[PDB]
DNA sequence: AGCCGTAG
DNA sequence: GTACCTACGGCT
DNA sequence: AGCCGTAG
DNA sequence: GTACCTACGGCT
């Protein structure tokens, strides 16, 4: 018998029962889900404690930081047991602690973080079987005239769909299945009937078989040893798809949930695809904008519309992250070749953030259209979106080599990518060589491409010092590239010397840079500086003026700035990309080859598509010419026919043509019987037959395929290619 | 010479100049605009202080609230002069204080609030001519291949457009001209070139002619006397559109800006239109959803998409307010007849808020479709949206009497509306009478309608005590309607008496209600209560159980609850609506009549539209029959014709038909020459001619018009009408 | 501990 | 992932 | 000093 | 209108 809420957490919706043995606590992902849960629960014995998203990983955090965490405090207070040596099982307020997170890999992650907290801070709760996982449904199958059905697995969804269709139930396979990605999507009634009703619900009870084994696993998964974690996930993620209260071992739960999360982050969030150089968020935003018709030929659209359309139809995630991605693809200091044309305040290279998406407007850039060129000609694979309503492309055609041109930065689980941007003309040269020397071996190709791709070309210009770092990156996929800002020495009328900083290394925050100098001068770490002034403007660009003391040597001050500030920084190149669904550290030659392979695939697919469409068209045109030759009998037959169907059958017989051709004749407008229009049909047939011949020739001759790739890339480079900004010095 | 920051406001971007005479401070609406301004300014002399939206009205505000206001503190600190008796002009940091707010009525409002602050707290700044208003452009004309042009007036926009077109410049008919609603829409360069460059900018200098007159005006506009303000706006809003440094008198500026804001809020934000009962936000959301195809026949769409589409194409305001409006129209406890069908967490009648719009899904209700019925048949007026890209309806057809059915609540400037919801069947009865007794005078109509509309019918059910309040509201437009919750007396197994509260008055927050009782028991204001328990569930609804002491009398406790809690509350009826663009307090008879008038208008317009379309169709069909009669000559002519154009001209001559008919013949598919298809054209002509006759008869006979209105409303009531929830007791 | 870039 | 601040009016 | 609903 | 909290990794 323990007191209930009428100094416990404010956000906690407690139960009426004082008996811990009858009382249940649902720890719920966010306040949205918390609301549904609170409204749907039996308040007699079900308590609801909503959290603020990703709770602190207590494995990595100092105990002081963990105890200061508001979410951790709330959990400890709610449970009432205390922690570690002060842990008292007798004071437990709820004998069933139910973790209820969203039916997504992030939810799984939050579960893993919570289980880590309970294991490290309150182990006896797991030992004594007080910790449960709720199993909310993944899918709601909406039938016409029949009650909706709930599926808790992809397999179950497919099974129930097939069973319902066999039973004569009508769904709508497009919008028929709703995929719950967040508990906030379920109403209180649905949540109760599926997840919270003791009569219906399924709870997975967390068990602890081997404390020592569990201890080791938690260290690997949640600890600071990145290498151990990376190795754990590589060896096990291979075969994890094979590994009412249902018992589940904590070790197995942690392994499954964490590996699911890790692989999701790696293969489908944080890292670029080698062929188009796009993270999934980027691809979805650009395709959504394309499908919405936000093309360079039309007027800028409110950023909000693009974000909303993307979010609603694809990327089933937060609006902030989608908007941020969109903003970054619009920033000319972030991307060497922006993919979004922004109108309004898209932020500063300093600490000024972008305006709200309600104020900003955006559309695709001409270059972005080259990423999406002929996407409607089966040039790439399409898959069903998260819920299966619409189709989305797996990769973009990417007629421009975006991965190397724009680079990619990303933090995955147990790994990161950091690919620098490059000059389009240099990359094109490399591609042209690879096309011409298709049969060159790896060594020859590497040598050739390294000779043409001189190094990173950052949007912020500046200097690259030395070639070693670049060479290492190109040969191994890893390298330290030294970047330097540009300093000009100016002497004033009275005889004083000033350093003018005009260019900063890539990803250096202008404001933080200035503040850092000021701090260093204050601290006495930078000497010989009398005055520092920001004279930067829209009209003149970056102009930071550092006045040197009369006794100070300019060169000495410059060297100290290189040593003690981001005026000189190193770009840690890690050329990691997804290749055939696998993360790979790649050499420069490999990256070029994978791009070339993709472009060849695109041309073959485009040509195959066009050939099929040409044949379909030619088929119709042949039918029309037959009709035109027997025009009088055709018209007479149609007029004599009682029904369209009789006419159709009569035409098939009269002209020895198929259903498709007969229909096309029936669909011919009277305007087409004009002399010129008749001639046009004849001419169109001749032209299409010529096209068919050409398309067949392209398919037959790989040299023509390579030629097409070369010519079309050359066109893009002619129109969109630009001068190198970054200067390379010895 | 004053110090510049390298204890001043964090968000302030100060200037380099220490000379107040050369230094300028731009006080900017929000951080978005602040960013653009900061990036575009000349940092030598131009300081930027961004604010957090609507700064506190110091005229109304308690000194405690004023002193706590972070924005007010920031301004005082920035200027450095102090306030009132401690005001020191010599310490002024910037001799030019430039107010830069968004080119919208809200921006005008913020200006008025800032001018109120300066007048009350720092008057000498206005006296000495230190206060200026920035004048940004209204329009950006986007040319292809040519630099954009900026217009500061509608006349200037039109002039520049015509000049550019004469000069051979190409614009874009589909969003060539952008209407700036927010400074965040302008990039740094645009803002500088238009608004901040001393060489180009226009500043309006605020002057103070008569301190006493100004003092009185500020009291009227910004003070607590609502009646004085209401009277000021009614008399003056009539003729306010008639009343490089340009001087502007503070009195004139305040009057113009405040009246503009007030009228915008009154006529186009806070109050319903009498004909459809919709505030503009409601109309725009429902129409946006309609135009997007989010109909009851299709699958729920993510709330975000609806909000974004609404925001982007119409309602040029914050996403939070749009979403909140959408959520409220989905809440069955908020609306007697919900217009939005929500899926997911749309909040609770208590303190649980709705889930984020990224989780919730929404579509129109069947009843909402009755609001929008035949909107595509010129049944209502359309006007250009805020920027003129798209057309939007002024009012909805509203085939259901939404204003009275759903009610309306809103706070305008110097006024408010509070119309209670009513029973659809009762309202329909009233409408039917008004239709039948079209010529009845006001007195007769009032008597008749009051007899049929028994009183408010709240979504929360409960009780209405007495008829007086209802009668007053119906006769005057103002009334106090007493609402009461429902209490059941239950006796438990041990012999104790409990009060079970099952229904609460309209707009009573369930959680606050419970908390209020607990507080009153604690305070000793409620005696005889032993225990209070919330036994409410999704399955059983509202069930608050109050256990009474053995010595306590149930009836006494109930009466005390009615006295000291919202168990009994009064609905303050204020039946205020926009009639022909004017806010009007209306009687019940007037409200019914205005609705009936609207429905008659709709039927006449629909019939007129259908007649026109019928005639157009008949015209084509007549042409086709002529062609069918001379089929051989028609086909022969077309075949003999070199071009379609020659054929068209030949047909006009051969058949004595017009261009439209000739084209229709040319567009006829060969399938239509089948016997049945030919007959169908003949039959279609006969049918359409019958339709034309009927439509003409409807236009001729107002009795048929009233009949149509009656019948169609009756159909809606049959399908969507429901039982009275609210019980009326003596 | 604090910087980046998609996530809660 | 979450939580306050304000203008407006009319009751408490 | 605080409730409500479209606005910053 | 605005401002923090966190996971993830790899440099500082
Ligand atoms: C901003 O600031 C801030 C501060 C603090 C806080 N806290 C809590 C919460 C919050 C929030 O609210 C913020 C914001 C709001 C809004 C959101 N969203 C927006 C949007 C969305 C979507 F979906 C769309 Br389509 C749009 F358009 C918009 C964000 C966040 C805060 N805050």
């Amino acid at each position: 018998a323990l007191v209930r809420r009428k100094g416990l957490p404010g956000k906690l919706a407690d139960c009426r029962s004082t008996d811990p043995r009858k009382s249940e606590l649902y720890v719920v992902e966010g306040d949205s889900a918390g609301g549904s849960a609170k409204s749907g629960r039996d308040s007699m014995f079900q308590a609801i404690l909503p959290l603020r998203g990703k709770i602190i990983n207590v494995e990595k955090a100092r105990i002081d930081r963990v105890l200061k965490n508001t979410e951790v405090q709330a959990i400890i207070t709610a449970l009432g047991t205390g922690i570690h040596d002060e842990f008292d099982i007798g004071k437990l307020r709820y004998h069933k602690i139910v973790l209820m997170a969203d039916a997504d890999v992030d939810g799984q992650h939050i579960s893993t973080l919570l289980l880590t907290l309970l294991f490290r801070f309150m182990r006896p709760l797991i030992e004594n079987g007080h910790v449960f996982l709720a199993q909310p449904p993944l899918y709601k199958l909406k039938w016409q005239r029949s009650d909706p059905e709930f599926a808790y697995s992809d397999r179950e969804r497919d099974g129930l769909l097939e069973a319902g269709l066999k039973a004569g139930k009508k769904i709508n396979k497009e919008d028929g299945i709703q995929r719950y990605k967040g508990l906030g999507e379920m109403d209180a009634k649905e949540l109760w009937e599926t997840t919270m009703d003791p009569s219906v619900r399924v709870l997975r009870q967390v068990t602890l078989d081997d404390a020592a084994a569990a201890d080791e696993l938690f260290s690997i998964l949640m600890g600071e040893d990145v290498d151990a974690r990376r190795s754990f996930i590589t060896r096990n993620a291979k075969d994890v798809r094979f590994l009412r209260i249902e018992p589940v071992d904590i070790e197995q739960e942690m392994q499954r949930s964490y590996i699911d999360y890790a692989m999701s982050v790696i293969v489908g969030r944080a890292l670029p695809e080698v062929r188009d150089g796009l993270k999934p968020v980027h691809r979805r935003v650009l395709y959504a904008m394309f499908d919405s018709g936000f093309r360079p030929d039309r007027s800028h659209a409110k950023s909000a519309r693009s974000v909303a359309e993307t979010m609603g139809n694809y990327h089933p995630h937060g609006d902030a992250s989608i908007y941020d991605s969109l903003v970054r693809m619009a920033q000319p200091w972030s991307l060497r070749y922006p993919l979004v044309d922004g109108q309004g305040n898209f932020g500063s290279p300093g600490n000024d953030p972008p305006a709200a998406m309600r104020y900003t407007e955006a559309r695709l850039t001409p270059l972005a259209m080259e990423m999406l060129r002929e996407i409607d000609e089966e040039t790439v694979d399409f898959i069903p979106n998260y819920d299966g309503r619409v189709q989305e492309p797996t990769v973009l055609p990417s007629r421009f080599p975006n991965l190397l041109a724009n680079g990619s930065g990303g933090i995955a689980v147990g790994m990161a990518t950091n690919i620098p941007p490059h000059n389009l003309r240099e990359l094109a040269d490399a591609v042209f060589w690879a096309l011409e020397n298709h049969d060159a071996d790896e060594e020859e190709t590497l040598a050739a491409v390294m000779g043409r791709v001189k190094g990173p070309d950052f949007p912020t210009a500046g200097l690259i010092v030395g070639s070693q770092g670049t060479a290492d990156a190109y040969k191994t996929g890893r390298g330290s590239i030294r970047m330097r800002g540009v300093v000009e020495v100016e002497e004033d009328s009275r005889g004083r010397t000033s350093l003018v900083i005009t260019e900063l290394p890539y990803q250096v925050n202008h404001d933080n840079f200035i503040t850092s100098i000021a701090e260093q001068v204050r601290d006495g770490k930078l000497a010989g500086i009398s005055n520092i002034e920001d004279q930067s403007s829209d009209r003149v660009g970056l102009r930071i003026v550092i006045e040197i003391k009369r006794d100070a040597v300019a060169k000495v001050v410059i060297n100290n700035l290189y040593k003690h500030t981001q005026l000189q920084t190193s770009f840690g190149a890690n050329m990691l990309a997804i290749v055939d669904g696998v993360p790979r550290t790649l050499r420069l030659d490999q990256l070029i080859r994978y791009y070339v392979d993709h472009q060849l695939d695109v041309i073959v697919r485009r040509t195959t598509y066009r050939l099929r469409k040409a044949n379909e068209r030619a088929h119709i045109l042949r039918g029309l010419v037959k009709a035109l030759d027997a025009l009088d009998e055709v018209i007479a037959l149609i007029r004599a026919s009682e029904t369209v169907d009789i006419a159709r059958a009569g035409l098939i017989e009269l002209l020895d043509i198929d259903e498709i051709q007969a229909q096309a004749i029936l669909d011919m407008q009277l305007r087409r019987l004009a002399a010129l229009e008749r001639q046009r049909i004849i001419d169109d047939l001749a032209k299409i037959e010529a096209e068919i011949a050409d398309l067949e020739d392209i398919l037959a001759k790989p040299e023509r395929q390579r030629g097409i790739v070369r010519d079309e890339l050359a066109e893009i480079v002619d129109r969109h290619g630009d001068d190198r900004r970054t200067r390379i010095i010895a």
